[PDB]
């Protein structure tokens, strides 16, 4: 559980998000990028592990799933590629609500950069931050500190 | 201590690499930049302080203390926005001995990545796994989810 994150892959002003949940504790990394790619997928993957003890990523779609570059960052940064497929059908509802609320973030936020990139950097900045009363930077914290000791 | 991060520049191949170490545990985030601006710094601020709870930044140089964009990006986030002089003057020598060790790192991956952005990467990802005995990422983890209690 500690080590287990999701793609996803969401749209807005002709560009694409990805992002990669957390999924214990709901703590997110996102970038824009021109379109989805398994160059663009394996390089955020690289980043995100460098960060973060990645063991697990269950892919958003099956291209990314399938592509060899990824498959290769995966190898390289010792991260177990898995598929997405929703077995649990809460797991969809849970990352339509996630997008969702992202796009109503930037929404929020819009006016204050130029750049969508920059919108969605605050988006994350603001998702992280938010106490549900713990914040999901705060929990991702303390689930990985329990799992080291 | 928690939340204290130091901005570090240094350069390879004609380009920038912008670095944040987290003080107390060696913990680094990075990235290239063509150059290094106000409005870049300010950018790689706001990533940071969305992932990781940056209380305090000592800035890397003066260009980047006073630029108004950089102040705005630590406003928007909540980070102090402080200097970097080495009153302890260990300081420069642990930021000295870690630009020659990610140079290292880069050059032992340089031939794994066309691009100079993905073995940055790969660099991070290696300081940060590497245990010392406890890993950088072990350690920035631990320190502040006993700071949240
Ligand atoms: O622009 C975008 O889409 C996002 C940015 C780009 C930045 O450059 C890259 C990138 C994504 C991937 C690579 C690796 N390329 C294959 C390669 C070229 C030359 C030598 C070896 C290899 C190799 O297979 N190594 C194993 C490996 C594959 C993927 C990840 C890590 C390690 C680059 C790069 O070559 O630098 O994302
Ligand atoms: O290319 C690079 O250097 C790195 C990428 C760029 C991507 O775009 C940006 C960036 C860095 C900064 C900004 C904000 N610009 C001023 C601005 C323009 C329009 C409206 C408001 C503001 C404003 O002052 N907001 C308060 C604020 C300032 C800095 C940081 C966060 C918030 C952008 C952007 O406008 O999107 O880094
Ligand atoms: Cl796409
Ligand atoms: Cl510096
Ligand atoms: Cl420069």
């Amino acid at each position: 559980s500690p080590g287990i994150w999701q793609l996803d892959c969401t749209h807005l002003e002709g560009k694409v998000i990805l992002v990669a949940v957390h999924v214990a504790s709901g703590y997110i990394e996102a970038e824009v990028i021109p379109a989805e790619t398994g160059q663009e997928t394996a390089y955020f993957l690289l980043k995100l592990a460098g960060r973060w003890p990645v063991k697990t990523v269950h892919t958003d779609n099956g291209s990314n799933f399938t592509s060899t570059t990824v498959k290769a960052a995966c190898w390289w940064a010792g991260i177990k590629q898995e598929d997405g497929i929703p077995y649990n059908p809460q797991s969809q509802g849970v990352i339509e609500s996630m997008n969702k609320e992202l796009k109503k973030i930037i929404g929020q936020v819009r006016d204050q950069a130029e750049h969508l990139k920059t919108a969605v950097q605050m988006a994350v900045f603001i998702h992280n931050h938010k106490r549900k009363g713990y914040s999901a930077g705060e929990r991702i914290v303390d689930i990985i500190a329990t799992d080291i000791q």
